[PDB]
């Protein structure tokens, strides 16, 4: 029931014991396991109300205080009759910080605690949305020196009158199919982008144009709206020793946004909850660049460098993707927009699961997505042995809307 | 039930329904993942059960299943279990055996190779000496001058658990790791326990960054004895660099032949302890792991020196900068010397198709995402993309302790 993980760098063994508090399922089996899976009433939604405010009183150390006691009877009253309840703000506060503090796939997490949560709970339409959107993506840009944030808007209620953001995050490049089969800008995008079209969005067909906000509010047609380009902060891609990397054209946006996920508290579903922080130098460099099916930059980028290409063993996609690296950060730094490398980023992670192993007896981490898409070995979380549980408050993915709704 | 797993780059999905025939547990459970940890004397009663198994798979291979030399077979088998309370492979079942524990593998990137492998059988093996025999042997037909074959050499099978043959060696050629008074290590700091067993035991140590150890064997339950291969068969390669010419002033070298030898091989119940296997190397073990972890010779500081990198802020890449470039080095070290080696995104690709072939004539492929992906350069390998299933099939190469944790001394 204890357990230990291991690294074997530097031989620290700590012990779980957060685990034992866990409450959804990981898709493993005794006989089989899915690490490796992108995605494995009155009745129900009481116990989840009492198991949150549990936590949430035992945290503020008034567990088993008349406080507690009178919230828990206050909600379970709203419940027999309401069908839901409503998180006081304070509730919902330290509820939007657990779940990110329990996102196993999360590395940043060492920052969960200086999270600013809007509460967007008084919205009602599209426009508002927009309105709460722009104000979100202004204050954790902040010229440059971005800060965490997440606005919330409107719980789940019968579940046909969601609050949904369509785009996957608030800040995103177009992707358009091509008459001869290629494609231009962002192939992840693509659907979105016709989407975005076939709602009557003229789109200028660049390489970097940013996707217009797609709104859903309780349960309505969708809308579409331009994020002022004076909120978007982009930065100009280029390379601290070839002159020439200015000349591919590329930029990247600085504010990491997303926009589709669930947040779920005390057992009330919070469907649209844009959340945002800051990059880590991969996710733009490696994953976003060269990726495949993204903008697969790598065979142009040898080619500027005179690389051999002739020949897998002479490792000229490893060497390129380490310079577009080395670009990304310092064009992000040189800007004075945040960014954190992968080093060092995987160092305040071992820094934090430390830290939430003493505090909490444990931090929930899947290696698969912790250890960076580039030179894993010589970051520390790659000797890191992590355990991989589920707990509540949480982000949980949710059906792409288009699938969903009803028109 | 059918599981299916999506390659997110192409999108192809494939249906495993292998999993179904696999009965050891994982680690994990329903409430938690143990993906991620490293390590998560049989008797009649269960031994029956799982020749029975075995050799149902083995003449279900054959396309002899049912057949009276299947019947006839067990019935052996049986009567063998009973009256001595194990039993002895075929030669045909042992090559099998062999072939399916490294098929299984899970852990294995290589394992496109699996049905070209040599199987010595070295059952009839009685001293430690008869296995400094068999092993070099193993060394060199598995060197073949550079042009490296997949091979394993198998020792006889645990009996009462008191009788076991092991290779104490982590590996039949490693460098030698020696703590020096100021708590530096010279040569492979991996290898510094292992070095002063055979110190101990007699081993005269040059002292050197690179020097090979002694094979320590263990025959029928006895006290290990040293060994040293002969260095004719134990094949090198200087490394240096294709443009940085003062990479080979570096001074580093390493063996040619990954042998693994401190795995157990399981079959139809039957456990062999001792069972050395190699093939080749895949660059990354070397380049990555072996020279650059910060517990291995970790070279990426000297490295970094001499390429005059900006070393005071990690974020110039300047220890992913020096890695590939050691990474070069290595490869190409090991094709100017015309020694069999492969690069992580040949070996990946390779794998790719391997695991695709085996889900469609097979029903499955066990596989362990963590340890098939390479350790530099992850996601523009195909591997990154792959949602793969692990499980547990046998037959099965499996971990063991340390004989030196559990040996008893005769003096
Ligand atoms: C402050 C800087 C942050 C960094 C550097 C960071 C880093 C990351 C990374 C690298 C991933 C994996 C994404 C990928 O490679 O596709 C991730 C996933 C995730 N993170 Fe963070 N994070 C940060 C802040 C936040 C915040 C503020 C939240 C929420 C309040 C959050 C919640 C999550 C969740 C729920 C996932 C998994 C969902 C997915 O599949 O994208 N993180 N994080
Ligand atoms: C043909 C060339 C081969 C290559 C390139 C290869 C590659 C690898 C690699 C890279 C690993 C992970 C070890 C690490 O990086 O620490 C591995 C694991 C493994 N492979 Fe292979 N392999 C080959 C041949 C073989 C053979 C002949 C066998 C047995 C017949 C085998 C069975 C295994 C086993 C049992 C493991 C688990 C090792 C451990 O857990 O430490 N492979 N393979
Ligand atoms: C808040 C925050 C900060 C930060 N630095 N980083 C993030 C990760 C974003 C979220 N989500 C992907 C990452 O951005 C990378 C974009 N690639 C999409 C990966 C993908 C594609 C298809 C299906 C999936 F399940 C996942 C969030
Ligand atoms: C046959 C063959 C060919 C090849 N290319 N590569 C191999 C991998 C060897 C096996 N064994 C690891 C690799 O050699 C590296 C040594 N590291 C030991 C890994 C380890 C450490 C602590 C706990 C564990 F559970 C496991 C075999
Ligand atoms: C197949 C595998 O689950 C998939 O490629 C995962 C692997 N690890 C990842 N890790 C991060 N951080 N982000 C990702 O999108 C992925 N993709
Ligand atoms: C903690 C973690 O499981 C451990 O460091 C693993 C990760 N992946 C690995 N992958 C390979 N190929 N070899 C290894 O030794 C390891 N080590
Ligand atoms: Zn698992």
């Amino acid at each position: 029931r204890f357990l230990k993980v291991k690294n074997w760098e530097t031989d620290v063994v700590l012990t779980d014991t957060l685990h034992l508090k866990s409450t959804l399922e990981t898709g493993c089996t005794e006989h089989i396991c899915m690490g490796s899976i992108m995605l494995p009433t009155k009745d129900q939604l009481f116990p989840l109300a009492k198991e949150f405010l549990d936590q949430y009183y035992s945290s503020i150390k008034r567990f088993g205080s008349k406080a507690h006691m009178d919230r828990l009877e206050e909600v379970n009253k709203e419940i027999e009759s309401t069908s839901t309840y409503q998180l006081k703000d304070t509730e919902l506060i330290y509820g939007a910080k657990h779940a990110w503090r329990n996102a196993s796939r999360c590395v940043g997490r060492i920052q969960w605690s200086k999270l600013q949560v809007f509460d967007a709970r008084d919205c009602t339409t599209a426009h508002g949305m927009f309105n709460y959107i722009c104000n979100h993506v202004k204050y954790a840009t902040n010229k440059g020196n971005l800060r965490s944030a997440i606005t919330i808007f409107p719980q789940r209620t019968d579940g046909k009158h969601d609050f949904r953001v369509w785009n996957s995050q608030l800040i995103r490049y177009a992707g358009y199919k091509q008459p001869d089969g290629s494609t231009l800008g962002d192939p992840a995008n693509v659907q979105f982008t016709e989407i975005c079209i076939q709602q009557g969005w003229k789109a200028p067909r660049g390489r970097f144009d940013v996707l217009p906000l797609l709104l859903q509010a309780n349960g309505n047609d969708p809308e579409l709206f331009q994020i002022p380009p004076e909120l978007v902060l982009e930065v100009p891609i280029r390379h601290p020793k070839f002159d020439w990397f200015k000349d591919l054209g590329l930029k990247w946006y600085g504010l990491p946004a997303v926009s589709n996920m669930l947040l779920e508290i005390g057992g009330l579903e919070f469907s649209a909850c844009p959340f945002s922080g800051w990059y880590m130098g991969t996710e733009i460099g490696v994953r976003d660049y060269c990726d495949n099916s993204r903008y697969n930059i790598l065979e142009e980028v040898a080619k500027k460098m005179d690389l051999d290409m002739r020949k897998t063993s002479s490792l000229w996609k490893d060497q390129a993707l380490v310079e577009i690296n080395i670009a990304v950060l310092y064009s992000f730094q040189s800007d004075k927009v945040t960014i954190v490398d992968h080093h060092s980023a995987t160092e305040s992670f071992i820094k934090h699961m430390e830290n939430e192993y003493r505090c909490r007896g444990g931090c929930p981490a899947d290696w698969v997505w912790i250890v960076p898409p580039m030179s894993g070995s010589i970051t520390p979380v790659f000797h890191q042995e992590m355990l991989n549980y589920r707990l509540t408050p949480s982000f949980e993915y949710q059906p792409d809307p288009w699938n969903t709704h009803v028109w």
